[PDB]
């Protein structure tokens, strides 16, 4: 009773009464102090947590132990985002980010302090965008309340004291693991071998469109910098880092052969397959269909991998210039339901 | 209470009363039925679990869900080991191995039944050689007994029923990911960049020894096939797959410059650094000092990555012939405490 199983409950495998992301967010929203211990983190999870703490004053203290990365390997984007979060927390005296220099720490544990009420979660789930309602992996946690949660809270605190070192206080890693956007973890995404891609892109297309990468500061590709959504309790959530809005002008959607108001398969020059869909006024909105984030991860992830885009940064005319491309190429195949999409850099 | 936190308690961070590997083994040893759900597995963990069930009759039923690999990627060795385990379980009517074809299942959950008494673990730890007393990562679990353990057991059962498909019943994976021995997860191992290695091995050595890869069937490199360890109760553990005994003849250790009865740094042709140690009569025994398994993982993992050695297989001279090498090269540097160790195949 002081214990409840809490699973992801996706994929027609609804096992537990409540689902992970909703429970985590519920506990996070009402808490005034949080302890987090994770094995891994992603750049967007960290950057978005950072904005969330910027946008909501409810968390008075937050401590985050990142356990695996110091010894196993950081991307520069992960490392810098954590440093940047730490800077904020320190300057606002709202807590700290720790790494684990003495051991590869793999635990996933969360404690939420609401006044005198304590809730805990412990299981498989690393720190992700729990504030994204789309769950992509099936995780299993155990929710604790009352006195057992109190015990877990102290054990998390002990972990931080004995294993954790303020990330500010450690030597910045000499070598980084290269940035991996992990597009394969987006829902509805397949990898296509380079040989298939070569043969598939060899063909000549009947229809060919060149769609501008837009450079608006707070919308389109940069909606991340636009206004966040406020929930009923007043919690403000930023728009996701890997969400873009690809909005195609009438000048193009009106052209012969354009896939208007249609679902279709897209295959990318760098070997990814996923369903997209056009919709809205003048069929302007071009979207990845199974996962909101696929299209944005494809676009921003490529920019990030070339070193043209980093944390918390707007795509500008200069981003595209340095990358070597300012358009997305959308062209047909002999199949009216399969299209090719390219965003090749100068390399 | 019906709950206890159970952590690894390594790296001078002893936080919980009992430590993970010891608790898991204790519960495993007392059980007549086990339910296991994991995100990941390694080839040796599966092969050794398989050997454990071969050697001990106490487990009447075991169900094993492997959650991540089917959709994310199998190595041939992981896939083959699980299939062989399933084959055994099917033939003995002692349970089954499941994969997760419909979702990337990442949970880590274990349920142990002793008569009618149920014990459970839920947290961060994937299936490893829990029967190896050395923990290499700091993991965090929550132990359940009584009615809460009963609940977790039912939820594990549901997970298997809703997500699991018998590995016998799924299409063989189209592509395998390359075998990764993950030597970096051995204690006391550092990685050296290919550029430094190239410069380091360019030097000429004053001392040069060529150490035969021995082909004894049940000892030396093949101690895995030797006798296992029996504890007080008669529970049999096989000798670890990645344990080898590198035994060097008097003809070699008696030679000028051989590192007798001393610890020294070893750097390998494929970019790994770790301390080794010579000991015993005539400095006969050559060992990884910080982690018993490093040397065997280095030697066998290379044979495995080339496809010259497979699951549950003894190293023979034909293994070595197919590989293209039957000797380990140990030669000096200008530092008498730093040595070069090579095992290149024809490749």
């Amino acid at each position: 009773s002081h214990m409840n199983t809490v699973f992801s409950n996706i994929a027609n495998a609804k096992i537990t009464e409540k689902s992970l992301n909703a429970v985590w967010m519920d506990l996070f929203k009402s808490a005034d102090e949080v302890l987090m211990a994770t094995g891994y983190v992603s750049n967007d999870a960290v950057v978005e947590l950072h904005k969330i703490l910027e946008l909501n004053d409810h968390i008075q203290k937050i401590d985050l132990l990142v356990g695996m990365h110091y010894l196993e390997g950081f991307s520069h984007l992960q490392y810098d985002s954590l440093c940047k979060l730490n800077d904020f927390l320190r300057h606002e005296k709202r807590g700290a980010v720790y790494v684990s220099p003495f051991v590869k720490f793999h635990g996933k544990m969360y404690s939420f302090k609401n006044y005198q009420k304590i809730n805990g979660l412990i299981g498989s789930a690393n720190l992700t965008c729990f504030w994204d309602s789309t769950e992509r992996t099936y995780e299993t946690m155990l929710h604790l309340n009352g006195k057992p949660a109190q015990i877990l809270q102290a054990d998390i605190q002990s972990t931080i004291h004995k294993l954790g070192k303020n990330i500010q206080e450690v030597e910045r890693p000499s070598k980084f693991i290269e940035h991996n956007s992990h597009l394969e973890n987006c829902l509805g995404v397949q990898k296509i071998a380079p040989e298939q891609i070569r043969q598939l892109f060899a063909q000549t297309s009947e229809y060919h469109f060149s769609i501008p990468a837009k450079t608006e500061e707070k919308s389109n590709l940069n909606v991340f910098f636009g206004e966040g959504r406020r929930d009923k309790r007043g919690f403000v959530k930023p728009r996701p880092w890997y969400e873009v809005e690809l909005i195609v002008s009438k000048d193009i959607t009106s052209q012969e052969g354009y896939p208007v108001l249609k679902s279709f398969t897209v295959i990318t020059d760098d070997g990814w397959q996923f369903q997209c869909k056009t919709s809205g006024d003048y069929s302007k909105n071009f979207r990845s269909e199974n996962d909101l984030k696929t299209l944005g991860k494809w676009i921003k992830g490529r920019l990030e991998s070339h070193g043209c885009l980093q944390n918390n940064e707007k795509i500008t005319h200069e981003t595209l210039r340095e990358y070597g491309n300012d358009h997305f190429e959308l062209r047909s195949t002999d199949n009216p339901d399969v299209w090719l999409l390219s965003f090749k850099g100068k390399n």
